[PDB]
């Protein structure tokens, strides 16, 4: 199972029926939910921090990104909250072209170009000391990024929504880092 916490997002539901289509069970649970309840549950494999308008409203994933022995995935906000958490910057800023330089894990049968979807009027500027870049644009240099050691993964965009090519594939992959195997 994979725990998605609810970061306010209007496509919250929409990664957990994207989960339950690849075939993977989820729960949407508050964003204030303590680490130690999520991880005390042996069947939780992970750990995706939604997207959402207001990252006053969402700063329990600071902690949640520092603390988890799970890995964790990031969309829109939860990508921010990781890069915020571990002393990243964090600024100002919808179908990206975005450029995968390190197929790493979350690129894994995707293009090395795919269009992804976001409107997000926040973006990384720059990745904490300790994380790499694995993905980006044309103007924007941080599109995805992960821990260079910890599996910990960011993406900017949606992988949720329908606009994003390959999104389930993205989401597949992070579950193949969650120890899920498919065949
Ligand atoms: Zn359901
Ligand atoms: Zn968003
Ligand atoms: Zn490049
Ligand atoms: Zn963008
Ligand atoms: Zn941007
Ligand atoms: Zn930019």
């Amino acid at each position: 199972m994979i725990v998605i916490l609810d970061n306010g997002g209007q496509y919250v539901h929409r990664i957990h029926r994207s989960l339950k289509y690849i075939g993977v069970s989820s729960k949407i649970v508050p964003n204030t939910t303590p680490l130690e309840e999520i991880e005390s549950n042996k069947e939780v494999k992970g750990i995706i921090l939604s997207g959402g308008p207001d990252i006053e409203k969402a700063k329990n994933c600071i902690d949640i990104a520092l603390n988890a022995k799970l890995p964790i995935l990031g969309i829109c906000l939860g990508h921010q909250l990781i890069a915020l958490a571990y002393g990243g910057e964090v600024g100002r800023a919808a179908l990206t072209k975005v450029y995968v330089d390190k197929e790493n894990p979350l690129f894994k049968n995707v293009p090395r170009e795919f269009n992804a979807w976001a409107s997000h009027k926040d973006e990384v500027k720059k990745v904490p000391e300790g994380f790499e870049i694995l993905a980006h644009s044309d103007i924007c240099q941080v599109e995805a990024m992960k821990h260079k050691t910890k599996p910990i993964y960011g993406v900017q965009f949606h992988p949720e929504v329908a606009h994003t090519e390959y999104g389930n594939e993205i989401l597949k992959n992070f579950c193949k880092v969650c120890g899920y195997k498919f065949e």
